[PDB]
């Protein structure tokens, strides 16, 4: 109920980035999934078995065993609470790699970014996904900071450049450059 973002959270992030409050609301409206939590109260995730293969391959120094939650071929997605059963299975192979191989919260940030984002450990990154949407928004803010090119675009309010660098070269297919601008106006 209170787990959802508030003006207090939007402003903390805006101040932390050093940008307009409406700019943070804009990207949150488009780049987020509305809620960063499922019904049970656990974070919204999507498990990437090909990242589980890559990360566990780096750790061991050889190919791991290929199953339905560890495979160099991307896909096999279930969805919602079902994704947490895939994570639980992957945790029994290797906890750190599994947790790192899922995208977490509002902005679906991959858990292997934990170190670049400046968290004490993998477990610190996860606890921040369980805490609140405000913490999940802090994670997003941290991702924007470590991408100066994307951070500058947000401050200069380019949208076209921000959408290109964040969403990908094929951003105009979903009208991200436009949606961001129209969203920005809806709050401004």
């Amino acid at each position: 109920s209170h787990m959802a973002l508030t003006e207090q959270d939007f402003q903390s992030a805006a101040d932390d980035l050093g940008v307009d409050v409406a700019s943070v609301k804009a990207v949150t409206k488009v780049e987020s999934r509305g809620s960063g939590f499922l019904l049970s109260g656990v974070p919204k995730i999507l498990f990437e078995r090909h990242w589980m293969f890559k990360l566990l391959k780096r750790k061991l120094g050889h190919d791991p065993e290929i199953n339905d939650v560890c495979n160099p071929k991307a896909g096999g997605y279930l969805g919602g609470q079902a994704e947490h059963e895939r994570l639980d299975k992957a945790v029994k192979m290797d906890r750190d790699c599994a947790l790192q191989s899922a995208s977490w919260g509002l902005f679906q940030i991959m858990g292997f970014h934990w170190e670049a984002l400046g968290y004490a450990s993998v477990q610190a990154f996860v606890n921040a996904q369980y805490a609140s949407e405000g913490s999940q928004l802090n994670t997003f803010v941290r991702f924007i900071k470590i991408n100066p090119a994307i951070h500058k675009a947000l401050k200069s309010k380019n949208w076209a450049e921000f959408a290109k660098r964040y969403n990908g070269p094929d951003y105009k297919k979903n009208n991200y450059d436009v949606k961001l601008a129209e969203a920005y106006q809806s709050f401004k």
